[PDB]
């Protein structure tokens, strides 16, 4: 699944499971809510609640 994910001014290039996980935490810090880390990444909302207890 190589796949480019844009969020303002940065892009993430995603490889993998293991990159979604560390793009939830980027955006989470960034103050994103569950809901747009969801959207973002093209998951669930209880996928993104898991990768943020990590």
């Amino acid at each position: 699944m190589k796949k480019e994910i844009q969020v303002q001014g940065v892009r993430y290039y995603v490889e993998s499971e293991d990159d979604l996980v560390s793009v939830a935490h980027e955006l989470a810090k960034m103050g994103y809510t569950v809901q747009q880390i969801a959207n973002a990444l093209g998951v669930s909302e209880r996928k993104v609640r898991r990768y943020l207890e990590s």
